[PDB]
């Protein structure tokens, strides 16, 4: 709404480029745009020109051509979200790791809001693959994208959007009660905690997979997950694998699947 504009003021590049670029950190470069089609298509045609994007920030303050998963869209308003993509090499990792790269991502993402919260209410999580999700509603989404030898990982972040604005099943850190949220504290805080956990997953580090099962919404939950293709799968999630796959119960069965959208069942 109008009165929520009053509540987004820009970002600061040169705070964030202060904090967050010199000794002691990863991140090479940093850089606030005032709109963009998408921060991960951008990130990606950098490096289709040759550009070296490891450890390089794209932050846009609004995105009018958002990418979700499998085709689908994101949508945004100016400066209600933080609106992020990030460029890693991982040619130096096995293929078969890559997918932990992306429950990574989220992790870091709820670590850097979950203080936020007073309270928090029930259902306040990671779902598989990487939502972040808050008393049901989805607080963030994450997007990776392949561009060898680099993966673009994206986080949208709803801080002071309406869910009215962009999905019914939507939350915000607003909606959650927080009153005035700083988007310059949240993304520096998200981008610390994003490039621990990018080394973690580059060094196979145990805490990873601990700390995500830790914080894992759809492990223990009846589920029906939909599959490409569009078939359904209803069971119980058990476990993510070495690969980052979901682990399936059906009535006594086992199904491990890689990709595919989770709905939490009563
Ligand atoms: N702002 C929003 N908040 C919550 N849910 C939203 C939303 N905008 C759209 N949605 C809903 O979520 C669906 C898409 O969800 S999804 O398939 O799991 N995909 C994702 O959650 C990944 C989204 C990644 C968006 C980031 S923002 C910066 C970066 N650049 C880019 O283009 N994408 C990434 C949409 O079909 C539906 F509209």
């Amino acid at each position: 709404v109008t009165d929520r504009d009053r509540l987004r003021p820009p970002l600061d590049e040169r705070s964030l480029r202060d904090q967050l670029i010199g000794a002691g950190s990863g991140w090479r470069q940093l850089d606030v745009v005032a709109q963009t089609g998408s921060t991960n298509a951008d990130l990606l045609a950098r490096a289709a020109s040759g550009a070296d994007i490891d450890g390089v920030v794209l932050i846009a303050e609004h995105q009018t051509a958002g990418r979700g998963r499998h085709g689908r869209g994101w949508a945004a308003t100016a400066r209600a979200q933080i609106i992020l993509s990030v460029g890693v090499r991982v040619v130096d990792v096995p293929v078969q790791a890559w997918g932990w790269l992306s429950l990574a991502a989220g992790l870091a993402v709820l670590d850097s809001v979950a203080p936020l919260i007073a309270v928090p209410p029930a259902e306040t999580g990671l779902k598989w693959p990487n939502d972040v999700l808050a008393r049901g509603g989805k607080l963030a989404g994450i997007l990776a994208e392949v561009a060898q030898p680099f993966v673009v990982l994206g986080v949208g972040l709803n801080v002071t959007q309406a869910p009215e604005e962009v999905d019914p099943d939507a939350t915000s850190l607003l909606d959650l009660g927080v009153a005035a949220p700083d988007r310059n504290r949240i993304a520096s805080r998200l981008l610390r905690e994003l490039e621990a956990r990018i080394i973690q997953w580059r060094n196979a580090n145990p805490q990873l997979a601990a700390d995500y099962r830790a914080r894992s919404l759809t492990i223990g939950s009846r589920v029906r997950v939909e599959l490409p293709g569009g078939q359904d799968v209803v069971g119980i999630a058990r476990d993510i694998d070495d690969q980052g796959r979901l682990c399936l119960d059906v009535g006594g069965r086992t199904v491990v699947v890689s990709a595919g959208d989770v709905v939490h069942l009563r």
